[PDB]
């Protein structure tokens, strides 16, 4: 893909791994857990709420009839459930990331 | 319904006590070095990628080049720097199927 500066789930794994002695390959477990609650939670549709990064709350694009008026076929875009992010404050409002 | 962090740090508790393995006042730390990490990370301009979920990333309102009158060096344009996510496959395919 597209190389840039980057973090994949096992490089926050191994960063867990070097912060503490408490835990050992259970470690892949719970950075999994983390992220597999939160896909379950959001297939309930609750939002989670997590202080001080923001919230995820589940969203749907409805239906809608879209015409271009040269092709004889109208491409009406179905309905697809996605997630929005919306920010915390402290991580992007004039703060930490915006310094 | 929805979902706190300390919500979060119980349920993983739960699952992650057994005989064996992380303790309340350690799962409060493994929830929050996670999210301080994480933004850190993005702090740095680096992109985290959470294979199952999808990917968090910096967006900044694009600075303009100004001569200003100062000196002989560039002034920028002030960005608005906030941060977006993108859903994996995983994610979105869970979610526009029905439970």
């Amino acid at each position: 893909m597209a190389k840039i500066k980057s973090l994949s789930a096992a490089e926050y794994l191994k960063e867990m791994a070097d912060e503490t002695n408490i835990k050992v390959q259970d470690i892949r477990l719970v950075v999994t857990s983390l992220q597999k609650v939160l896909a379950k939670e959001l297939a309930t549709t609750g939002e989670v709420r997590l202080f001080d990064i923001g919230k995820f709350k589940l969203v749907t694009t409805k239906p809608r009839t879209g015409i271009n008026p040269k092709t004889k076929q109208k491409i009406q875009i179905p309905a697809g459930k996605k997630i929005k992010l919306t920010v915390s404050k402290i991580l992007t409002d004039a703060v930490d990331s915006h310094k």
